[PDB]
C-alpha cells in the first residue's frame, strides 16, 4: 500500500463533475473545483485545470494527472508549514501517509488547527492522539474515512485499508 492507493480508496474516481460530501463541486479523485454554488463556475475551473474545453467530463488519464499534482501539492504544503513540518519529520512512513491524507481532504490550514493532536503525535502518544482526533467535526461528518485515517495514524500499519 502507499499514499496514492490509500487516497484512491478514500476518494474514489469519478469522471464527471459531482458534489462531494460538503456539497462542493469536485471531479476525478477528490479534486475540489470550487466552493461556489455555480455549476458554470465549476465548469470554468475544470477547463482551466485541464487546459481544454471539457463539457464537464474528463478522461481517466486527466483524472490521474490532477491526482498526482494534488498529492504533490499536499506534501509540499506540509513541508512549507511551520506547524506541520516538524510533525511530519518526526513520523515513520505509514504515519506520514495519514497526515498527507488529512491535508489532502481538509487543507493545510485545517490540519494545522489540530494543535493538540499534533503535539501528541510529536510525543508519540498514539492512543491519546487518536481519541483527540475523534473529537472533531471531521470525525462526526465523515466517520468511516476518519476511522480509517485515525487507525493508520495510531498504529502505523495499513490494516484499516486491507
Ligand atoms: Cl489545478
Ligand atoms: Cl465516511
Amino acid at each position: 500500500m502507499n499514499i496514492f492507493e490509500m487516497l484512491r480508496i478514500d476518494e474514489g474516481l469519478r469522471l464527471k463533475i459531482y458534489k462531494d460530501t460538503e456539497g462542493y463541486y469536485t471531479i476525478g479523485i477528490g479534486h475540489l473545483l470550487t466552493k461556489s454554488p455555480s455549476l458554470n463556475a465549476a465548469k470554468s475551473e475544470l477547463d482551466k485545470a485541464i487546459g481544454r474545453n471539457t463539457n464537464g467530463v474528463i478522461t481517466k488519464d486527466e483524472a490521474e494527472k490532477l491526482f498526482n499534482q494534488d498529492v504533490d501539492a499536499a506534501v509540499r504544503g506540509i513541508l512549507r508549514n511551520a506547524k506541520l513540518k516538524p510533525v511530519y519529520d518526526s513520523l515513520d512512513a505509514v504515519r506520514r501517509a495519514a497526515l498527507i491524507n488529512m491535508v489532502f481532504q481538509m487543507g493545510e490550514t485545517g490540519v494545522a488547527g489540530f494543535t493538540n493532536s499534533l503535539r501528541m503525535a510529536q510525543q508519540k502518544r498514539w492512543d491519546e492522539m487518536a481519541v483527540n482526533l475523534a473529537k472533531s467535526r471531521w470525525y462526526n461528518q465523515t466517520p468511516n474515512r476518519a476511522k480509517r485515517v485515525i487507525t493508520t495514524f495510531r498504529t502505523g500499519t495499513w490494516d484499516a485499508y486491507k
